[PDB]
């Protein structure tokens, strides 16, 4: 679709929808989630050298709701959208810890590093220091440690030594009886590599005859088990983890459309063919008949269209 593009017919196809009164969702929804991210830039560019006026403002302002909030994540560049999600968990009333857990999780060293320039370049402050002052504990800890390298850009290659003794020391961190060593934890998880981690969990298993996740389940609550667990669930098989979240995003009562949105809009590029095959395998329904069962509207259609087809 990229071998060579025009964005200039888009641009005009967007101005005729919403210029003028009334708006044409459906040919919004037929530019904006049919072509990429980039081609959406170039889109955005050509949109305001002919018509004078910023594309996604302007989306802003002739949407609402749950469709506008998805239409307009569509137009950020990647890692600037993660810097706007982390920032929004932040600046309101209260914390959206499960969104700063799942984002430095689940992105890699050299993503983050991307993230980090984008959320300093565009709210001025650093996104170490806002973690640092917005949140506390252990939670505070493991959070900083993401962000603090914790990197692994890995060889094949674990130390077979090492991987036993940090094995050892899980062990013997979740057995101390008044209060679980959690820095221990902490350390190993988010300083290790993931191959050197997948080996770790497997000797844990032969010396505490407990999976490392049932003994995190068992060891700690709240926010520092999901963040823990979530690191585990990314170790393993990351595009198996999206799934999930996206499951538990729309089970039960109502929906969490903000992690609905965040997880179809930031992987669409990059694993959302593998999500909605694992999804399938791990739930035995797709995708697809989730989001017709607790989605309506243009809100509905638009997530249809990224997602495509699935059978
Ligand atoms: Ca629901």
């Amino acid at each position: 679709s990229s071998s060579h593009f025009n964005p200039d017919p888009d641009a005009e196809t967007l101005y005729k929808a919403m210029k003028g009164i009334g708006t044409n969702e459906q040919a919004i929804i037929d530019v904006l989630t049919k072509r990429s991210n980039t081609q959406r830039q170039q889109i955005a560019k050509s949109f305001k050298a002919q018509f004078g006026k910023d594309l996604t403002e302007t989306l802003k302002s002739e949407l609402s709701g749950k469709f506008e909030r998805l239409i307009v994540a569509l137009m950020y560049p990647p890692y600037r959208y993660e810097a706007k999600e982390l920032h929004d968990a932040m600046k309101g009333l209260g914390t959206k810890e499960g969104v700063i857990i799942e984002i430095l999780a689940s992105r890699t060293k050299n993503q983050l590093r991307e993230i980090m320039k984008a959320y300093e370049e565009d709210y001025g402050s650093s996104l170490e220091e806002d973690i640092q002052a917005d949140t506390s504990g252990y939670l505070e800890r493991i959070l900083v440690c993401l962000l603090q390298g914790s990197r692994d850009d890995v060889s094949s290659f674990v130390d077979p030594a090492l991987a036993l003794q940090d094995a050892q020391d899980l062990y013997a961190a979740g057995e101390k009886i008044r209060g679980t060593d959690e820095m221990k934890f902490i350390t190993i998880l988010c300083t290790r590599s993931a191959t050197h981690l997948l080996r770790v969990f497997e000797e844990y298993e032969k010396i505490a005859n407990k999976s490392i996740e049932d003994s995190i389940k068992s060891e700690t609550h709240g926010s520092l088990e999901e963040a823990m667990l979530t690191v585990v669930k990314c170790t393993q098989n990351l595009h198996s983890y999206f799934a999930e979240r996206l499951y538990y995003a729309m089970k039960g009562a109502g929906t969490r459309d903000g992690t609905l949105i965040r997880n179809i809009v930031s992987r669409s590029e990059i694993d959302l063919n593998l999500i909605k095959c694992h999804f399938k395998k791990m739930y035995g329904k797709t995708l697809s008949s989730m989001i017709m069962e607790d989605t309506s509207g243009d809100y509905k259609n638009a997530l249809l269209s990224l997602v495509g087809s699935d059978p």
